[PDB]
């Protein structure tokens, strides 16, 4: 079978929904770990060296900081846009501090569903190019999968559009929800910016408290993958409850709620639409 490597569980899950058992699939970053600044293990090196097709997020997720993915493909003698492909190719990129420069792309594109669809379309295209025998199969799965994502996307947009606008603010610890904000029409507020060295300092917490005091936002949220003590402090200091934990950069373990890209997103969308309507 085609040997495929995905850098993280979101990409791997989307890939599974396109390819089913037609491929040999290895995922590098395990469920619940952070795909930024990961350390590949020997099995990852072996699988990537053997791979026919390699998918990564791109837009600086795996190539910033320690640039682990770059090191991995260079050692594996794999070539950009021949062996390995950024599944974010084609997304409408957001830049940190709104400054369009290479390296300032915000990586968190999958947190709106239109980009999950783009991810899937890129995955299907490259599976089909490397394994034409199964092209019809990949394309059928692509349509089914992207239909599923599109329905959820439209339903969620309809819900957000109904919420009184004074309540519409997505508050999280890290500013990782800017693509979500763009797509669903819900402005972002947060304790610390992407790629900040110190997470959850007194300066940062105070800043967010002072902003939220002037708002009517009814719920805050917290990422399952961050230390929740800064947001708990913000919650206490503003008297705004934390409604839910939400997913950011990983699906959940198999069998749990959110154990696929689709169900991860449905959980997020469901909890945030619920929480902001309070």
């Amino acid at each position: 079978k085609l040997k495929v490597v995905a850098t993280n569980s979101i990409i791997a899950d989307i890939t599974k929904n396109i390819a089913g058992d037609k491929i040999d699939l290895h995922s590098i970053v395990p469920i619940g770990q952070d795909p930024h600044e990961y350390e590949p293990l020997p099995e990852d090196v072996k699988k990537t060296s053997e791979a026919d097709l390699i998918f990564y997020n791109g837009i600086n997720l795996e190539t910033g900081g320690n640039a682990w993915f770059t090191k991995l493909v260079e050692n594996a003698k794999k070539t950009e846009n021949k062996d390995y492909f950024a599944v974010s190719d084609g997304v409408d990129v957001i830049y940190l501090e709104g400054q369009n420069e290479k390296g300032k792309e915000d990586p968190h594109a999958w947190l709106n569903l239109e980009n999950g669809i783009i991810f899937a379309k890129n995955i299907a295209k490259q599976l089909s190019a490397k394994d034409p025998n199964n092209k019809e199969f990949y394309e059928k799965n692509l349509k089914e999968y992207t239909d599923k994502l599109d329905k959820l996307d439209k339903e969620s947009k309809d819900k957000f559009n109904k919420i009184p606008a004074e309540k519409k603010l997505i508050v999280t610890s890290e500013g990782a929800f800017k693509y979500f904000s763009k797509a669903y029409g819900v402005p972002s507020a947060y304790i610390w910016e992407i790629n900040t060295e110190e997470e959850g300092t007194p300066e940062q917490i105070k800043t967010l408290v002072e902003k939220l005091r002037q708002t009517k936002v009814p719920s805050l949220f917290v990422e399952s993958s961050v230390d929740d003590r800064p947001m708990k402090t913000v919650s206490q200091d503003t008297n705004i409850p934390i409604y839910a934990q939400i997913f950011t950069n990983s699906i959940a373990e198999q069998g749990k709620e959110g154990d696929s890209y689709y169900s991860m997103m449905k959980y997020n969308l469901d909890k945030i639409a619920e929480g902001l309507a309070k």
